[PDB]
RNA sequence: AGACAGCAUUAUGCUGUCU
RNA sequence: AGACAGCAUUAUGCUGUCU
């Protein structure tokens, strides 16, 4: 019968090219300057929340 | 620690029909260009053979 | 001619969590 | 701006086992 560990490592691989295809696809992505709407909303929130922080950090 | 094992039974089950679907959509395109890998020639010839020297 | 499987290369859309 | 994840759609090449 199949050994545990060896479940384990197959999982192991299929997870690292799981990764490895996200990985791929996001920098396909913001090579094409390509965001989804949840994306946009989340980076314009920080953006946001950046320029804030400064303006305590101008209250020095 | 607190995640059911038929969880884990049920995702697997769900990622192997996934790649089922695959090999089908893989295997059947190949179908309509009529490409068979080298192998896939091998195995072909050699079953008509032994098919051909039945009759 | 078919059934099943392994390995490898690779595209696209959206959503959610943390900082 | 990053980190991590989930769902969905989808292309390619090869190898092996059984009949």
């Amino acid at each position: 019968e199949i050994p545990l560990h060896e479940i384990i490592r197959k999982l192991e691989r299929m997870n690292q090219k799981k990764q490895a295809q996200r990985k791929r696809h996001k920098l396909n992505r913001k090579e094409r300057g390509h965001k989804s709407p949840s994306e946009q909303r989340r980076s314009e929130l920080w953006h946001a929340r950046q320029v804030e922080l400064s303006a305590i950090n101008s209250d020095n």
